[PDB]
């Protein structure tokens, strides 16, 4: 039985829906840890040795621990499951070039690309099961579309002047792009804050009469609430974007994570 190591919980869950036990799916950065600032342990080095295939997000998400994906089993490839997603830069000033924002999985379109890239890699690893990964990938893709599309459809009725997703981390930039909304946030990447970015958000919210700002499940709510106060906006609550929740939390699977967060967004913007 082949072993497929996913860099973090979200990619692990996607991969499990496509493979459905045809392979053993393991996860490096388990739910509840920051994927960008993780420390790889001795035990983790065993997971890495056992891997027949390694699935990374790319977009620099794993940049601090790429070096641990070395001395690998012969034939073990590292696949970037975001291949074909045009990166969005960590610059809010989209003039300058900048490091990529890693959060490509917060997108209906991109969910389909993650699935496709993983299907492809599983199929090149284990070609005698091609027909099963094929079926599984289609089913799973459908499942995602069936849950998430009705949320898109609701979101798209928003009045254009209210088309803003305002968060703490820049976790929704790919969602904004996919659904045709503008983005505003306080810092691009949690692991990394700027007083000027906060000032800029405040000014932008006042200027565009933006009504809500969110925080997320792995960062503090304090800055969002302060910005709400200073802008006469409302604090929107906590979104799940950077990790699956624990099993009894609201986002134990990638589908549940998209559904939860998009539901919360929709429910606050109407």
């Amino acid at each position: 039985k082949k072993v497929v190591l996913s860099s973090f919980s979200i990619i692990g869950d996607i991969t499990q829906n496509i493979a459905k036990d045809l392979v053993t799916v393991t996860t490096l950065v388990e739910a509840g840890n920051d994927a960008h600032s993780y420390q790889v342990t001795s035990a983790d080095a065993i997971k890495i040795q056992n891997a027949d295939l390694i699935l990374c997000n790319g977009l620099h998400l794993e940049e601090t621990y790429m070096k641990y994906f070395t001395n690998l089993k012969k034939g073990t490839k590292i696949i970037t499951v975001t291949d074909g997603i045009n990166p969005i830069g960590v610059s809010e000033d989209t003039s300058v070039d900048s490091e990529p924002n890693p959060h490509a999985w917060m997108s209906l379109t991109n969910a389909m690309i993650y699935i496709e890239n993983i299907r492809k890699a599983l199929t090149a690893l284990d070609p005698s099961n091609a027909k099963k990964y094929e079926l599984n990938a289609r089913e799973y893709s459908e499942k995602i579309r069936n849950s998430i599309l009705p949320l898109k459809t609701r979101i798209e009725k928003v009045d254009p002047e209210k088309r803003w997703f305002v968060t703490s981390e820049g976790c929704l930039v790919y969602l904004a792009e996919d659904f045709g909304f503008k983005s505003l946030y306080l810092w691009p990447i949690n692991s990394d804050r700027s007083p000027s970015m906060m000032r800029h958000a405040i000014n932008q919210m006042r200027s565009h009469k933006i009504k809500f700002i969110f925080s997320e499940s792995t960062n503090s709510d304090q800055p969002a609430k302060q910005v709400a106060y200073e802008t006469n906006a409302s604090y929107g609550g906590v979104l799940y974007v950077d990790s699956l929740s624990k099993p009894d939390g609201p986002a134990p699977t990638y589908l549940d994570l998209l559904r939860f967060s998009l539901t919360k967004i929709v429910d606050t913007l109407f």
